[PDB]
């Protein structure tokens, strides 16, 4: 925008709704996905959901190891689509698709 | 940083909430991996947790061997990258891959 304010007037593009507290969009985004496994069968898409919760989890010694794996795992599933700060190459020894 | 005192005003980067206590970090981080347990099949990421488990754990006889076959284990699963104190060489006769 310019100067200290400056919102176009079609603004109104979200009606309110009630849900459950979550104290930041991480938490809420974290406890979306728990709420879709299990009302999953262990099919594929379970799968990825399952990799997805691990990306979504907050800094640790074991979270890490965990949230990154399953960060490469989703990218060279294809489905990820790098977030590129880095993961361009995760997805560039993903190209080579079996080349070894 | 310089002197006595030396922050950014970047500060507040973190928001505050509640949880169960730990004595440690590395406390919590063990339950953290133990709650991921159980909640996830006897799949593949389960390995990689229960690993994860092993590593975390502190000094002993029993620990110790355990700990260090889950690190060399998660540095050849290629998931783990090494802290390199010596795991440098732990991967070393890993990237050989198949070379027999």
């Amino acid at each position: 925008e310019k100067q200290v304010l400056n919102d176009i007037r079609g603004r109104y593009e979200c009606y309110t709704d009630v849900g459950p507290s979550f104290q930041s969009m991480k938490q809420q985004n974290r406890a979306e996905i728990l709420e879709l496994l299990g009302k999953t069968p262990q099919g594929t898409p379970e799968y990825q959901l399952l990799l997805l919760q691990y990306f979504t989890l907050l800094d640790g010694k074991g979270v890490e190891m965990m949230r990154d794996y399953a960060n490469k795992q989703l990218i060279q599933m294809g489905v990820k689509k790098p977030e590129t700060p880095e993961e361009q190459q995760w997805l560039v020894e993903a190209q080579q698709a079996k080349q070894g």
